[PDB]
């Protein structure tokens, strides 16, 4: 029993994480097989970044101005590119501790765990959600650039995220490892705006069947709801609509506690319409969203990795 | 910026963790140098939890009787020790995957990082405390015995917790390496009080610190204090009594945001007096206590490992 935000084991990423620099900038890269991919900013300066020639800025880099360490060991350079807003350096060594890894472009409202790590060297992991505004609310300071956002199954790495910016919001953006950034965000120190953050209602609902199954029941009523009546009351409080689809991820869920899905919607109704009077699920006094379906089922059931 | 929950990177440890098999029991064990560490129970079957008499049972078993299996490996176990309530498996080979590595007994309060395990392979990894009560509030399903908590200084895991029993309230408890309980609790099926769980105002303070750091500062009032007339509060609210050894542990980041200690200590007890009016602080809608000052201070300046 119980119930925590769990990050999958990084010890697969830690063996891929090294430190690149080139000229005065350090940042972090992934090796995999014989490629070292980071962020395309690792080649600006702090003035570049106000309004960068990413292009022009590359074009004066040669192979031999990308200083690779992994451990306290360096990689030669051989080749080098860039892909949309990641580099990729063509280094002469494989890995010998590449994983089986893929990688993934997630849907917003979908969780994965982050290394965070400075100069190549890992420093925590934690979990996150990709919110539906295509932010993420990570912790990052100066030089986590290049840490990256993965999932596992089994044995196999989903890398999904590489953390590139902080907006003057305090919260974060960044790419898919093919570079390609999630949201409209671009790698330039400019005001940039987010838009609404609204919460993803199939995560709470997640999480209000994780509570049902460790004993927290107070919240559940005696009313049921439908699917419109229930998104009317979504829009007013910024929640996500939802639809049939979510309704199916969560049968697995319904099926074993009991509580079909519409009836736990009318449960989220009240809670939205009443608060919580004080009360706490799962040692929250919030409405927590950053579960998904398959994250409670995980837990719930212990699946293990290699 | 951002303020996160975050473990430690579980790597050393993954490399460490086995599966225990005697009789029709399965566990985890932890594999460092060429001992396996276990807990003694092990060697009981659901009928024996209600009243075991482990030197009885453990008695009629040998060497032979005790399966170490890391990966798909079979270790071979060379002699068997109880050390209070942990078992020490002597195996013919050394973890070559052992980090530098100590074991250590942590005060209530303390922070650290748990790797959950199935049949000795990783499934999360999540941050928690050592309540006040010497319990701590997990994830733990039937299997995850033999689970480890560790915190890691810069190449050296400190190992401080080994997962042994599910209290029928649904927190847990479990033993240091040398397998002494933290707490009351024995390895017995019987019901077991924890007492009173009181909060870790050290930790609520350090928490609130770092929220200043982060800009959420609304929670800062006018008003000062003193540690007396603050521990008649904390009294009240089941809070630790605040000890000028805490508020010396708190100096560097009275330092950082200048905010004296005492002026903190007036805010958090407004916040006890007079709720938070539906407002949050980082994220929370509750005050968080499982932040050491060590832990705001790593995670503020990010500080890695080998």
């Amino acid at each position: 029993s119980g119930f925590r935000k769990m990050a999958f084991p990084s010890g697969k990423v830690e063996g891929c994480m090294v430190q690149v620099t080139c000229g005065t900038t350090t940042l972090n890269g992934l090796w995999l097989d014989d490629v070292v991919y980071c962020p395309r900013h690792v080649i600006c300066t702090s003035e570049d970044m106000l309004n960068p020639n990413f292009e022009d800025l590359l074009i004066r880099k040669s192979n031999h101005n990308f200083l690779v360490q992994a451990g306290n060991v360096q990689l030669r350079v051989i080749g080098h590119s860039m892909q949309n807003c990641v580099l990729k350096l063509k280094v002469d060594t494989a890995n010998p501790k590449t994983p089986k890894y893929k990688f993934v472009r997630i849907q917003p409202g979908q969780t994965f765990s982050v290394l965070a790590c400075y100069n190549g060297s890992p420093s925590g992991v934690y979990q996150c959600a990709m919110r539906p505004n295509f932010t993420i609310k990570g912790s990052f300071l100066n030089g986590s650039c290049g840490s990256v956002g993965f999932n596992i199954d089994y044995d196999c790495v989903s890398f999904c995220y590489m953390h590139h910016m902080e907006l003057p919001t305090g919260v974060h953006a960044g790419t898919d490892l093919e570079g390609n950034f999630y949201g409209p965000f671009v790698d330039r120190q400019t005001a940039q705006a987010a838009g609404t953050d609204t919460t993803i209602t199939v995560n709470v609902l997640a999480w209000l069947y994780a509570a049902v199954i460790n004993g927290d029941r107070w919240f559940l009523n005696r009313f049921t709801t439908t699917l419109n009546d229930f998104n009317l009351v979504a829009m007013k409080y910024n929640y996500e609509p939802l639809t049939q689809d979510h309704v199916d991820i969560l049968g697995p869920l319904s099926a074993q506690t009991g509580i079909a899905v519409l009836d736990m919607c009318a449960s989220l109704k009240e809670l939205l319409q009443n608060g919580m009077n004080g009360r706490t699920i799962l040692g929250s006094a919030l409405l927590e969203d950053e579960f998904t379906p398959f994250d409670v089922v995980r837990q719930c059931s212990g699946v293990t990795f290699q």
